[PDB]
């Protein structure tokens, strides 16, 4: 198991324009588009992304090449912020892939915000950690999700992914 397999069974696959679980444009492999509100604002961003007029739908191979991307941007982010970095680097392999999920679901700023669980990563308290992580809005909204990736957190394997 890897990173882009872990993800591409969180995220799915999809080929048309969709709504997250937040309700927001979405394509291919948890792509993003816009929060905005707007169907159209959402194809624009989705022909400024891929390069062409595409309809609100694209290839499989357009997905896969949005999604590489997605995840080296995410790698970059986390490498280029203070205060993820150390945590980051602190880590072994599995639980590294668990750091980039998060990031690649919330965003760097909504991970910046898990202070307290980020410190007891760092500090390998692993029973801690999951239980800090559990108690969160993310944990809430997407609980298999997040129980997947606090199992990961807590046992530094792939067994909720198997
Ligand atoms: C860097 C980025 C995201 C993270 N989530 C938990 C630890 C951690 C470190
Ligand atoms: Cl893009
Ligand atoms: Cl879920």
């Amino acid at each position: 198991m890897n990173i882009f397999e872990m993800l591409r069974i969180d995220e799915g696959l999809r080929l048309k324009i969709y709504k997250d679980t937040e309700g927001y444009y979405t394509i291919g492999i948890g792509h993003l588009l816009t929060k905005s509100p707007s169907l159209n604002a959402a194809k624009s961003e989705l022909d400024k992304a891929i390069g062409r007029n595409t309809n609100g739908v694209i290839t499989k191979d357009e997905a896969e090449k949005l999604f590489n991307q997605d995840v080296d941007a995410a790698v970059r982010g986390i490498l280029r912020n203070a205060k993820l970095k150390p945590v980051y680097d602190s880590l072994d392999a599995v639980r590294r892939a668990a750091a980039i999920n998060m990031v690649f679901q919330m965003g760097e700023t909504g991970v910046a915000g898990f202070t307290n669980s980020l410190r007891m990563l760092q500090q390998k308290r692993w029973d801690e950690a999951a239980v800090n992580l559990a108690k969160s809005r993310w944990y809430n909204q997407t609980p298999n999700r997040a129980k997947r990736v606090i199992t990961t957190f807590r046992t530094g394997t792939w067994d909720a992914y198997k």
